[PDB]
């Protein structure tokens, strides 16, 4: 996560425990349940965009949901990059954790872009849950 413990914004590695817990959550309650969506929102609040990609990636199985979420995030990415504003604050690649380094992640822009991605994923999971209900 990217945290500020009084010394300034710093990156700290996600623990194995954290990633394993997330893996288990998705294993027991799937990706699009009210439970997993709530779990997502909490665990992701201080994560970099890269850390968010990483969690979606380690989710075992649930291919259909992961493909549908991926297609949703791609469309959100296209819409972002198609906005009429030069210069955009960052690209969808930055938002989605596909580019930008650790300095970027701790930067104000990086932290904002990570909050955008976090909301994109939350909304996509909700959108997916609504197809099934």
């Amino acid at each position: 996560p990217v945290v500020n413990r009084g010394q300034g914004w710093a990156y700290e590695p996600m623990s194995t425990r954290t990633v394993a817990a997330w893996i288990r959550q998705t294993g027991e309650k799937g990706l699009t349940s009210p439970e997993t969506i709530t779990y997502w929102g909490l665990i992701s609040q201080d994560l970099s965009s890269r850390e968010q990609v990483q969690l979606l990636e380690v989710v075992p199985g649930l291919q259909a949901d992961k493909d549908m979420l991926g297609a949703y995030l791609e469309e959100r990415a296209r819409e972002w990059d198609a906005q009429p504003q030069q210069p955009l604050p960052y690209t969808s690649a930055h938002i989605r954790g596909l580019t930008g380094d650790q300095a970027f992640a701790i930067s104000a822009q990086g932290r904002e872009a990570a909050q955008v991605f976090r909301a994109w994923i939350t909304q996509g999971l909700m959108n997916l849950a609504q197809l099934r209900a």
